[PDB]
DNA sequence: ACGACACGCGAAGCG
DNA sequence: ACGACACGCGAAGCG
């Protein structure tokens, strides 16, 4: 059977966010971070027409702790860094 | 508090698929389709290193019925078209 | 392709 | 930046 197609409504869905090393440190390259990606909630889906787009109406900042290794003459220095994620909490179709 | 960052594992998540008018009809432009987008399941997330990527291991074809209006001298002709969606069912990190 | 339907909403039906 | 840990797995601890 072929079921009726259902519109993907404008709402929050779980997406994959890649953790930016550049925001962790823009002035040094000598480091590794873990994990490289986390889940975030994001507004996606399609509105009625192309005069409007699916956009967040409230966003929530969420700090997470990442693992950082600084490499100094081939030796690891273990540190922690805090990345502030942005979660979409609600969406609307917006002009 | 800043919770520990958790890796976004390579697995299936719900994504938004935009319905291609071109696959519905490549030889005529005189038509509209509804809905413009549907949910599908897709492999996403991050593997251990950049020598591997998150890829589907089994995919399931899923036909859905879309609404089509053919416009002929400004009058609508109501038709149905069948679009075959591809859902990801499982994923692995692959080299 | 230039924002039918007694209306408004969504070869529709309801109130 | 050139694939520590008695090992293998993941300034680790377990078996
Ligand atoms: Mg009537
Ligand atoms: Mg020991
Ligand atoms: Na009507
Ligand atoms: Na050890």
């Amino acid at each position: 059977i072929a079921e009726p197609a259902m519109i993907a409504e404008c709402k929050t869905r779980t997406e994959v966010f890649e953790i930016s090393r550049r925001l962790i440190d823009r002035t040094n390259a000598n480091f590794l971070v873990w994990p490289p990606c986390v889940e975030v909630q994001r507004c996606s889906g399609c509105c009625n027409n192309r005069n409007v787009q699916c956009r967040p109406t409230q966003v929530q900042l969420r700090p997470v702790q990442v693992r950082k290794i600084e490499i100094v003459r081939k030796k690891p220095i273990f540190k922690k860094a805090t990345v502030t994620l942005e979660d979409h909490l609600a969406c609307k179709c917006e002009t």
